[PDB]
């Protein structure tokens, strides 16, 4: 209930665009994107644990294998659809848990500055610790003081450039977020929990579209080492934008999506 948004597409067609969000964002995210892709494709968004509408118990484990299900229960109802899973950084950690794990078979993949998860142990424990003590501040200072920290990451310094409206829409969304569950999210689906699916990468066997934002280094160098694994991968580099493409050019973002799209019709 209430955690995923159908939009049928103008036309008809077998094809739906399922849309996974990032960290302390929803489906709200990708607003401005769904009219861009219901002119030739079925549009599905779903708010994961934690997130936005998103109503899973307090009291549940909101690791991958419970994601997985979630999103089975979904993507069931299309099975015989061909279905596009597209997640941006936390909801393509989800999307790549999925592509390998998942119970109903995806068409293609997409990934919007996103990762496998860490392969080193050592740094994956560093992650956790990190990730925890987040989790912490967010159940002891809240929902505003977190934001404020978070706007000011390094990963997101290109957001400062942003239009005013646009960094309001980010911050609005953000603040919305329930910090308790915010908090959860964190310690149950974490970069630090995830299991490290690089060596599972090669089993991907979809067509992969996946994006990187030029500022964005980190995710650069990542996208690139998983475009080499995923083998009928295209990696495409955003000229001037940082992590989250899909809001500081957005266009050139949907221009992307719909040509991959187009060009696997097949």
């Amino acid at each position: 209930m209430t955690h995923y948004k159908f939009y049928e597409a103008n036309v008809e067609t077998n094809q739906v665009l399922v849309f996974l969000h990032g960290f302390l964002s929803d489906s709200r995210t990708y607003h401005n994107h769904i009219e861009k892709f219901t002119d030739n494709y079925h549009v599905i968004t779903i708010d994961l644990p934690g997130h936005g509408e998103d109503q899973s118990s307090m009291d549940e484990t909101w690791n991958f294998d419970y994601i997985t299900t979630l999103l089975d229960r979904i993507l069931d109802k299309y099975k015989d659809k061909s279905i596009t899973l597209f997640g941006y950084s936390m909801g393509g950690r989800v999307a790549l848990y999925y592509a390998i794990n998942g119970h109903i078979p995806i068409s293609n993949l997409i990934l919007e500055s996103t990762s496998p998860g860490i392969k080193e142990e050592a740094n994956q424990l560093e992650r956790r610790l990190v990730d925890d003590a987040r989790a912490k501040v967010l159940d002891i200072a809240g929902i505003e003081l977190f934001v404020n920290d978070w706007e000011k990451l390094p990963l997101f310094q290109s957001q400062l450039e942003l239009p005013v409206e646009i960094q309001h829409q980010i911050r609005q969304q953000r603040l919305s977020q329930s910090p308790h569950k915010m908090a959860k999210a964190l310690r149950d689906y974490g970069t630090g929990q995830m299991p490290n699916l690089w060596p599972r990468l090669k089993e991907i066997k979809v067509p992969t579209l996946i994006l990187a934002g030029e500022y964005d280094e980190k995710f650069v160098q990542i996208a690139k080492k998983m475009a080499n694994l995923i083998p009928n991968s295209k990696c495409k580099l955003i000229s001037a934008t940082g992590h989250t493409i899909h809001v500081e050019d957005s266009d050139e973002f949907d221009t992307m999506i719909l040509g991959f799209l187009k060009e696997e019709q097949n």
